[PDB]
């Protein structure tokens, strides 16, 4: 997260780190069983942790569970990010707690101009690099659908969604991707793509989740 701020320990209790030995993105937990992440966050050998703050020491309210099951989505492009979302299944069910709590999803899309909470343990420079260990937060709005379109002609499906700033200086980043944008206490958003980070005129890029609420309870009841 680039121009953010310090979340607050477990002040995000959904958000998830996916580590593989290491923390290499988000997600969100959804049910006491799963959580929703990007496709293209996939690979084998996937421990889900939760109520992480600092990734790097153990600091007590932790849960670290392997997946037992991924499943990306049917239609996703790794080309074009089309269709970036994708379900895992904890081995055994988190215990859900103040600080381990899973988000509600959309029944509804929502709006331009909806203001969100998009978190991560991304990268917190625009051109440099650094890691934080903490978790950051920012608010962004999401964008028109004609301004993100513009930013990125040619790219942009019904399925992907803009927020952030056109003026640049707050965005996601490298290390957010498969994390939440939660709008309304709703998962309206993924952690997707963009151009660099936090650049004038290239917001972040995010998975439409509303338009795979029936795919993800559906194959969350048969699996
Ligand atoms: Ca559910
Ligand atoms: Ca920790
Ligand atoms: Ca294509
Ligand atoms: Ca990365």
């Amino acid at each position: 997260i680039v121009g953010g701020y310090t979340c607050g320990a477990n002040t995000v209790p959904y958000q998830v780190s996916l580590n593989s030995g290491y923390h290499f993105c988000g997600g969100s937990l959804i049910n006491s069983q799963w959580v929703v992440s990007a496709a293209h966050c996939y690979k084998s050998g996937i421990q889900v942790r939760l109520g992480e703050d600092n990734i790097n020491v153990v600091e007590g309210n932790e849960q670290f569970i392997s997946a037992s099951k991924s499943i990306v989505h049917p239609s996703y492009n790794s080309n074009t990010l089309n269709n970036d979302i994708m379900l895992i299944k904890l081995k055994s069910a988190a215990s859900l707690n103040s600080r381990v709590a899973s988000i509600s999803l959309p029944t509804s899309c929502a709006s331009a101009g909806t203001q969100c909470l998009i978190s991560g343990w991304g990268n917190t420079k625009s051109s440099g690099t650094s890691y934080p260990d903490v978790l950051k937060c920012l608010k962004a709005p999401i964008l028109s659908d004609s301004s993100c379109k513009s930013a990125y002609p040619g790219q942009i499906t019904s399925n992907m969604f803009c927020a952030g700033y056109l003026e640049g200086g707050k965005d996601s980043c490298q290390g957010d991707s498969g994390g939440p944008v939660v709008c309304s206490g709703k998962l309206q958003g993924i952690v997707s793509w963009g151009s660099g980070c936090a650049q004038k005129n290239k917001p972040g890029v995010y998975t439409k989740v509303c338009n795979y609420v029936s795919w993800i309870k559906q194959t969350i009841a048969s699996n």
